[PDB]
DNA sequence: CCGACAGCGCATCAGC
DNA sequence: GCTGATGCG
DNA sequence: GTCGG
């Protein structure tokens, strides 16, 4: 919060470029500058000072000066007053409605929560469910509730097959006191980079969580990735807990460490690390780290047995998950 | 100046 | 039905 | 929008 005013402005500009302008590289540029400023341990006094940080350039430096003088940014004040931009930005807040769909809906006169509810028939399943729980998905999850959810998931997974190993990652693994959702990594010795000796590995788990009424709806679902909705059970007479977003991802067991690194994040930390591995001649995804040859084509996976090994290959001093919330 | 910007699973549509 | 491109997160 | 080369 030391520079919360500046990071807020840059985040709003980023969302505008993504939702309205459909300029994804400007979106990431604003997010990168916002992340680097967010960890800068002084109260920024000027855009010149801010520009000394990597990722903050001339254009962002000028906007920081304006904000520090007046406390506002004219470019944003105009964007906030444009009904089309304002409607597009709102509709994208519904899960499954992206910049393209949002603009298409605004084009047809669908531009408010009310309009969306009248035209449920014009939404796909994902968007239909995002609308249904739009209000609940706006609330964060206290870490205490995350611990309750962790217990339910890990115990229900054990009851299907004691060989499962479910790991909660995301902001939870990074030590956050509150989370936007719950992210679950799943492994089973039957599923490795060498064979898939068991089918319906993920399905079995989803069905079990649906049986005990933990999972309440599904956004999408494939053989290795599930995105849906969950809800803690409420005690007698007390009010219902908010519905929550949950992702479950089954990963080959022998590739757990690249998977836990990828799903722990943060998303910006991933981008920074993966970009750096390229600078040093490697390519990292949630499964492996591979060397780049003379041509840039990926080589064979390198041996990995810990999160640190991946850091070693690219000459990075290891960083605890708590220190990866960029 | 200019090219690159991390990398991927699922849903949906167009084309054959 | 499959294959590729696009939207989405 | 930013930055290495
Ligand atoms: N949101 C987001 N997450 C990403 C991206 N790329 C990527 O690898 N991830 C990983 O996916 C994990 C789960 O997604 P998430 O949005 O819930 O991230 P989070 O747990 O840190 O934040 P949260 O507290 O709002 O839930 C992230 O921690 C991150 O490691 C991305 O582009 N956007
Ligand atoms: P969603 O649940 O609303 O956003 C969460 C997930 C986590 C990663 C995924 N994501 C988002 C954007 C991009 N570019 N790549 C991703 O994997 O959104
Ligand atoms: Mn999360
Ligand atoms: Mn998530
Ligand atoms: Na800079
Ligand atoms: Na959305
Ligand atoms: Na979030
Ligand atoms: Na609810």
């Amino acid at each position: 919060t030391l520079n919360g005013g500046i990071t807020d402005m840059l985040t709003e500009l980023a969302n505008f470029e993504k939702n309205v302008s459909q300029a994804i590289h400007k979106y990431n540029a604003y997010r990168k500058a916002a992340s680097v400023i967010a960890k800068y341990p002084h109260k920024i006094k000027s855009g010149a000072e801010a520009k000394k940080l990597p990722g903050v350039g001339t254009k962002i430096a000028e906007k920081i000066d304006e904000f520090l003088a007046t406390g506002k940014l004219r470019k944003l004040e105009k964007i906030r007053q444009d009904d089309t931009s304002s409607s597009i930005n709102f509709l994208t807040r519904v899960s499954g409605i992206g910049p393209s769909a949002a603009r298409k809906f605004v084009d047809e006169g669908i531009k408010t929560l009310e309009d969306l509810r009248k035209n449920e028939d014009k939404l796909n399943h994902h968007q239909r469910i995002g609308l249904k729980y739009f209000g609940d998905f706006e609330k964060r999850i206290p870490r205490e509730e995350m611990l309750q959810m962790q217990d339910i998931v890990l115990n229900e997974v054990k009851k299907v097959d004691s060989e499962y190993i479910a790991t909660v990652c995301g902001s939870f693994r990074r030590g956050a006191e509150s989370s936007g959702d719950m992210d679950v990594l799943l492994t089973h010795p039957s599923f490795t980079s060498e064979s898939t000796k068991q089918p319906k590995l993920l399905h079995q788990v989803v069905e079990q969580l649906q049986k005990v009424h933990f999972i309440t709806d599904t956004l999408s679902k494939g053989e290795t990735k599930f995105m849906g909705v969950c809800q803690l059970p409420s005690k007698n007479d007390e009010k219902e807990y908010p519905h929550r977003r949950i992702d479950i991802r089954l990963i080959p067991k022998d590739q757990y460490y690249c998977g836990v690194l990828g799903f722990t994040g943060s998303d910006i930390f991933n981008k920074n690390m993966r970009a750096h591995a390229l600078e040093k001649g490697f390519t990292i995804n949630e499964y492996t780290i591979r060397p780049l040859g003379v041509t840039g084509v990926a080589g064979e996976p390198l041996p990995v047995d810990s999160e640190k090994d991946i850091f070693d290959y690219i000459q990075w001093k290891y960083r605890e998950p708590k220190d990866r919330s960029e």
